[PDB]
């Protein structure tokens, strides 16, 4: 009886004015601003009226129908659910222009002026280039937002205190993203089973005490609010999630013995701290599991008995006794225990088939730690970049026909897990690095399957979720990739490199280092280092030169020639 109402109540007039202005712009995308703000306005107001009594206007309308509706104040032709549907519409990477960020008091200005539509404005940005993300913890990033302009606009050196800030943000705030539109790609391509055993494996490591029908319960809750989040329900995604945030600090003997530490906290800080909390310790002894999954007579029966049970908690059983295993990892090992069941007890004898099934783990345990332990060795001497730079030649010539801009933002992603996961024990390091590696990948999967380009990338992709690192890291060169035709002004460089600095200046030396390997694919890592390495001592002198631009335009083909060769 008027949902609308409902979740107004639930969630109060901020949190719902901003979910509104969060689905609309994830909607819509391209529509201007304050468009939007009138649309969630005239929501909100119709809504008051709604709580007032909840049999009044068309207060019974669906919360599809009623956003549905006013959003088409194009192709709105259909009727409810099925013009929601046509969010399959939602831009991965919609060519709006890039987050452009001033400094800190024509910002602190804009902010101590009209502070709230200072908020709305950082939310409809963020929402309309993030269209899967996660839309309540996008309500504790505006909160730490406003926080930080709160505290740093009064303070004597506000860029000293505004801008590590602003930039710690910015991190927490693009790995969350990639870590939502995992979620969401998984239960909108792969279904919800496919996010089942994900949550069984993640809530079982992370609260090994609990019991499997407790994790089972948070599971089919998470499952819950993501498919609610996933699907535009962004109204119901929040309400749900402080119920679970609520349930959870209840329950919280009977899950796990640190979330005493934020379930005394405001709501969203408390949900976020909720889903980040540590792992507790599992208990001091637990038995093997052969006793109870391969040995026993039962089992074959009880797979028979309660197929996604059984299995469900075979998982939860195995991942509740390893954090050390990465979830990807848990979730191979359990699809593998899978596949040996079903076609074993379906032969004459079923346990002589099955004895294989935890020494047929070790070589797919093995592969990644090995991986891992190589992949930091390399970064431990090459640092980030220099191993973004190895990684852009390697992916490169894995999929030589991906966009450029595609190439360099997945391959310095890639690069960041160097830095991120390589300082931790390597007790720690697998799970931290092969879960990081699948959202890049899946990054570079949705920015692929947008303009698709190439068929390897689209079968990893399409193929599985729990096999797409694998089956990436599983291909080598092209041989099929005819060489880029060789035009000389992708290269060139011009004195503009000297202000645009730091990062955006490796950016640019990136994008260069790509073409270049895609117009010589077969050229040694030695080289393709050669001539990248010339042009960081080329633009290092350029800028440190009164060229008058000239520096980079006669160096510039002397060294564009000169490097061409190989």
């Amino acid at each position: 009886k008027s949902e609308v109402a409902h979740r107004f109540k639930d969630l109060g007039e901020e949190n719902f004015k901003a979910l509104v202005l969060i689905a609309f712009a994830q909607y819509l995308q391209q529509c201007p601003f304050e468009d939007h703000v009138k649309l969630v306005n005239e929501v909100t107001e119709f809504a008051k009226t709604c709580v007032a009594d909840e049999s009044a206007e068309n207060c019974d309308k669906s919360l599809h129908t009623l956003f549905g509706d006013k959003l088409c104040t194009a192709d709105c032709a259909k009727q409810e659910p099925q013009r929601n549907e046509c969010l399959q519409h939602k831009d991965d990477n919609p060519n709006l222009p890039r987050l452009v960020r001033p400094e800190v008091d024509v910002m602190c200005t804009a902010f101590h002026d009209n502070e709230e539509t200072f908020l709305k404005k950082y939310l409809y940005e963020i929402a309309r280039r993030h269209p899967y993300f996660y839309a309540p913890e996008l309500l504790f990033f505006a909160k730490r937002y406003k926080a930080a302009f709160t505290e740093c606009c009064q303070a004597a050196d506000k860029a000293a205190c505004l801008l590590p800030k602003l930039d710690e943000l910015r991190d927490e705030g693009k790995a969350s993203s990639a870590k939502q539109r995992l979620k969401c790609a998984s239960l909108q391509k792969f279904g919800e089973r496919a996010f089942k055993a994900w949550a069984v494996a993640r809530l079982s490591q992370r609260f090994p005490k609990a019991e499997f029908a407790e994790v089972s319960k948070l599971v089919t809750d998470l499952t819950k609010v993501h498919t609610e989040c996933c699907h535009g329900d962004l109204l119901e995604c929040a309400d749900d999630r402080a119920d679970l945030a609520k349930y959870i600090c209840e329950n919280q003997d009977s899950i796990s013995s640190k979330l005493k530490e934020c379930c005394e906290k405001p709501l969203l800080e408390k949900s976020h701290c909720i889903a980040e909390v540590e792992n507790d310790e599992m208990p001091a002894d637990l038995p093997s599991l052969a006793a109870d999954f391969v040995e026993s007579k039962d089992v074959c029966k009880n797979y028979a008995e309660a197929k996604d049970v059984f299995l469900g908690m075979f998982l939860y059983e195995y991942a509740r006794r390893h954090p050390d295993y990465s979830v990807v990892l848990l979730l191979r090992l359990a699809k593998t225990y899978e596949t040996t069941l079903e076609k074993c007890c379906a032969a004459a004898d079923p346990h002589e088939c099955y004895a294989k099934v935890f020494d047929e783990f070790k070589p797919l345990v093995e592969e990644p730690q090995n991986l891992i332990k190589q992949n930091c060795e390399l970064f431990e001497q090459l640092g980030e970049y220099k191993f973004q730079n190895a990684l852009l030649v390697r992916y490169t010539k894995k999929v030589p026909q991906v966009s450029t801009p595609t190439l360099v933002e997945v391959s310095r992603n890639l690069g960041k897990v160097g830095s991120k996961c390589c300082k931790h024990p390597e007790a720690k390091r697998m799970p931290c690095a092969e879960d990081y590696l699948s959202v890049v990948l899946n990054q570079l999967c949705v920015l692929h399957e947008k303009t698709p380009v190439s068929d390897r990338v689209t079968k990893c992709c399409t193929e599985s979720l729990v096999n797409r690192r694998p089956c990436f890291s599983a291909l080598e060169v092209d041989e099929t990739y005819v060489p880029k035709e060789f035009n000389a002004e992708t290269f060139t460089f011009h004195a503009d490199i000297c202000t645009l600095s730091e990062k955006e200046r490796q950016i640019k030396k990136q994008t260069a280092l790509v073409e270049l390997v895609k117009h010589k694919p077969k050229a040694t890592k030695e080289q393709l280092k050669a001539v990248m390495d010339d042009f960081a001592a080329f633009v290092e002198k350029c800028c440190k030169a009164d060229d008058k631009e000239t520096c980079f335009a006669e160096e510039g083909k002397k060294l564009v020639a000169a490097s061409q060769a190989a």
